[PDB]
């Protein structure tokens, strides 16, 4: 597993807290990254992983003209165009609620009114993995009614390794206890 070794490398050598901090938030995407290629695979649709919207507008409508429109440039992870209605798709890792409910207010109140002007159905969609537990918490009444069942195999437990390590490597560290948490 040339990913697990690679970050094995990054903490063996890690001596400051800035670099220790970037290892830190760099396993955080990689867990992220991690269950939406999982996630894409259970359910057999396109793996994406940040998709500029002006670059969904084009795909499902091709004939758009984007400079008609103030098209705000979020980059959704991911999105489902099923050629009548368009899922806007984000993967995240939690075991809480609060990045979702942020990532929620974002999508819904900058990617709706756009694509309402365009006239293009579309439903904000954020699925969550709990890296503890493994279970999956999905908002999004559309995307549950495609997807009944996720039968994703997930394993976080190397990730959570690596990043214990780190932080047991910086324990008595201030500087570094103050820019990770
Ligand atoms: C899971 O949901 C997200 O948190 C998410 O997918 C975030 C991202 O994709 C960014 C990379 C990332 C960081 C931490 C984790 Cl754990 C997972 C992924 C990349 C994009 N930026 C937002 C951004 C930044 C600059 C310009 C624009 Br426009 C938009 C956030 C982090
Ligand atoms: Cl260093
Ligand atoms: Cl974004
Ligand atoms: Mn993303
Ligand atoms: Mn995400």
């Amino acid at each position: 597993d040339p990913m697990y070794e690679q970050f094995l490398q990054r903490i063996q050598a890690v001596r400051t807290a800035t670099v220790a901090k970037d290892i830190s938030a760099d396993i955080l995407e990689a867990r992220h990254d991690y269950f939406g290629r999982e996630l894409c695979r259970a359910l057999d649709i396109e793996y994406r992983n940040n998709v500029l919207l002006d670059e969904i507008i084009l795909d499902v409508y091709p004939g758009v003209n984007l400079m008609e429109y103030n098209v705000p440039h979020v980059t959704p992870d991911n999105y489902i165009w099923t050629g009548d209605m368009l899922l806007i798709l984000d993967y995240k890792v939690s075991v809480g609620h609060d990045s979702t409910e942020v990532t929620y207010k974002k999508y819904t109140t900058l990617i709706l009114p756009v694509m309402q002007e365009i006239g293009i159905n579309t439903e904000i969609c954020i699925i969550r993995a709990n890296p503890v537990t493994n279970q999956i918490s999905i908002v999004g009444e559309q995307f549950k009614r495609l997807f009944p069942t996720i039968p994703v195999e997930l394993n976080f437990a190397r990730f959570f390794e690596l990043r214990k390590m780190l932080l047991d490597k910086f324990a008595d560290d201030e500087e570094f206890l103050m820019m990770i948490a």
